[PDB]
C-alpha cells in the first residue's frame, strides 16, 4: 500500500526512474509527463504521488493544493552538528552569470542583449529576474526586454524561444524538459557557455559545478570560471567567488511535493529510500544513486546530500516565505488565488 508513484518530467528523467524502481523492488513505480507543469497536475489526479520542484512550481502546485513534504539539501558547512535529514535548508543563490570577456555588459545594459533561462515559471531562471525587471522597467512587456532568449516553457515561435536548440534531431525546440539542450541549470549556462547568449539566469552552484573539471561534458570540460563573472544589482561585475555578495535573491531549495493525503506516506517511503540510494546510502554507488545523473540533475539535483524533514510542517507558502511569494504573485499579474488547472 506504501507503494509511491513517482513523476518523471521527459524521457531522461523516466529512464532514471524506471533504475529506481528496478532497484526499489516497486516499492517506487514510475509516471512520465512532458512539462513540470503536467506531471502536477497527474499528481493532482492522484496519478501519480510526488515529484521534486523547484520553487517557482511549487508556487503553482501549492495554489492547487499540493504541499512540501521534504527539501533538498547540499552541503553546508554551518550547522555541521545536525544529521543532514535534520538540518535546516539553506537556500540557494539566484545568480546571472556572463563572459568575462564581454567587457562592459552589466545589469544596466541588459536590454536588447540575449539570454538564457533554466525555464519559464523557475526561480533564479526566471521569477527573480524577470521579477525584478519588469519591477525595474516598470512595463510587463518581459518579452520584449531581450532581443531574443532561450526560455523553456515559452512559446516556441516567440522570440523568448529563438535560442532554444531542442535535442539532437532539433526537435522538441523549446520543450520545458531535459531533451531541450538549453533547459535547466546547466542547459542555461551552457547556452551562455557556447555564446549562444550573454547572460544566464542560474543559481551559483552551476557555475562551480561546471567549470575548471567539475565537469567531464563535453561542452563543459574545458571551462574556467575566471572566463565568467557575475552581475551585480548596483551594476557591478565581480568573481564568481563573491555570489555572497553579488547575487539577483535567495532561493527556496527545491522541494518534494505530493497531495497532502498522501504526504505522510510518501516522506516514510522517501526517507527509506535515501536510506538506500542517497549520498552515503547502502547500496549507492553500488547498485543505484538517487542523486546522480552526470550533472543532468535528473528527479534530482546532482548536488543534494539528502531530502530534509521541514520544521514546523509549514504550508507551501511558509516554506517559499512570504516575500518569495509575494514576488511571484506581482510577477504573474503581468500575464490571483486559485489553481491555474
Ligand atoms: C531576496 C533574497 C533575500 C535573502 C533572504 C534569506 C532567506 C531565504 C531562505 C529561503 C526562504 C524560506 O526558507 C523562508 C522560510 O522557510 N520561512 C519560515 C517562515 O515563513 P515566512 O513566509 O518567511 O514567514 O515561517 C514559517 C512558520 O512561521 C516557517 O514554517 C517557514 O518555513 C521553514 O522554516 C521550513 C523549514 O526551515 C524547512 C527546513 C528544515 C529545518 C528544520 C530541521 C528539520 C528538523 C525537523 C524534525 C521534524
Ligand atoms: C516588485 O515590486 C513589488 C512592489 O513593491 C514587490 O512587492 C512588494 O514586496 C514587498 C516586500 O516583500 C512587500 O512589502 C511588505 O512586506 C512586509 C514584511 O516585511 C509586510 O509587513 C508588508 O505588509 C508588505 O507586504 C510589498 O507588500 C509588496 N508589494 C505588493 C504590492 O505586494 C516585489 O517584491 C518586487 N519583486 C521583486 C522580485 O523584488
Ligand atoms: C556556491 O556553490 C558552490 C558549489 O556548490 C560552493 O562551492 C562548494 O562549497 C562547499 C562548501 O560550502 C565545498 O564543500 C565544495 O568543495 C565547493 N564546491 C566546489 C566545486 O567548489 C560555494 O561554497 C557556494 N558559494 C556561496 C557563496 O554560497
Ligand atoms: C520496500 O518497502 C518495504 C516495506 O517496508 C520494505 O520492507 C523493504 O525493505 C523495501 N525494499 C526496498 C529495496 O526498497
Ligand atoms: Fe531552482
Ligand atoms: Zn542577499
Ligand atoms: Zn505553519
Amino acid at each position: 500500500y506504501t507503494r509511491v508513484v513517482w513523476c518523471a518530467v521527459g524521457p531522461e528523467e523516466q529512464k532514471k526512474c524506471q533504475q529506481w524502481s528496478q532497484q526499489s523492488g516497486q516499492n517506487v513505480t514510475c509516471a512520465t509527463a512532458s512539462t513540470t507543469d503536467d506531471c502536477i497536475v497527474l499528481v493532482l489526479k492522484g496519478e501519480a504521488d510526488a515529484l521534486n520542484l523547484d520553487g517557482g512550481y511549487i508556487y503553482t502546485a501549492g495554489k492547487c493544493g499540493l504541499v512540501p513534504v521534504l527539501a533538498e539539501n547540499r552541503k553546508s558547512s554551518k550547522h555541521s552538528s545536525l544529521d543532514c535529514v535534520l538540518r535546516p535548508t539553506e537556500g540557494y543563490l539566484a545568480v546571472a552569470v556572463v563572459k568575462k570577456a564581454n567587457e562592459g555588459l552589466t545589469w544596466n545594459s541588459l536590454k536588447d542583449k540575449k539570454s538564457c533561462h533554466t525555464a519559464v515559471d523557475r526561480t533564479a531562471g526566471w521569477n527573480i529576474p524577470m521579477g525584478l525587471i519588469v519591477n525595474q522597467t516598470g512595463s510587463c512587456a518581459f518579452d520584449e526586454f531581450f532581443s531574443q532568449s532561450c526560455a523553456p516553457g515559452a512559446d516556441p515561435k516567440s522570440r523568448l524561444c529563438a535560442l532554444c536548440a531542442g535535442d539532437d534531431q532539433g526537435l522538441d525546440k523549446c520543450v520545458p524538459n531535459s531533451k531541450e539542450k538549453y533547459y535547466g541549470y546547466t542547459g542555461a549556462f551552457r547556452c551562455l557557455a557556447e555564446d549562444v547568449g550573454d547572460v544566464a539566469f542560474v543559481k551559483n552552484d552551476t557555475v562551480w559545478e561546471n567549470t575548471n573539471g567539475e565537469s567531464t561534458a563535453d561542452w563543459a570540460k574545458n571551462l574556467k570560471r575566471e572566463d565568467f563573472r557575475l552581475l551585480c544589482l548596483d551594476g557591478t561585475r565581480k568573481p564568481v567567488t563573491e555570489a555572497q555578495s553579488c547575487h539577483l535573491a535567495v532561493a527556496p531549495n527545491h522541494a518534494v511535493v505530493s497531495r497532502s493525503d498522501r504526504a505522510a506516506h510518501v516522506e516514510q517511503v522517501l526517507l527509506h529510500q535515501q536510506a538506500l540510494f542517497g549520498k552515503n546510502g547502502k547500496n549507492c554507488p553500488d547498485k543505484f544513486c538517487l542523486f546522480k545523473s552526470e550533472t543532468k540533475n535528473l528527479l534530482f539535483n546532482d548536488n543534494t546530500e539528502c531530502l530534509a524533514k521541514l520544521g514546523g510542517r509549514p504550508t507551501y507558502e511558509e516554506y517559499l516565505g512570504t516575500e518569495y511569494v509575494t514576488a511571484i504573485a506581482n510577477l504573474k499579474k503581468c500575464s490571483l488565488e486559485a489553481c491555474a488547472f
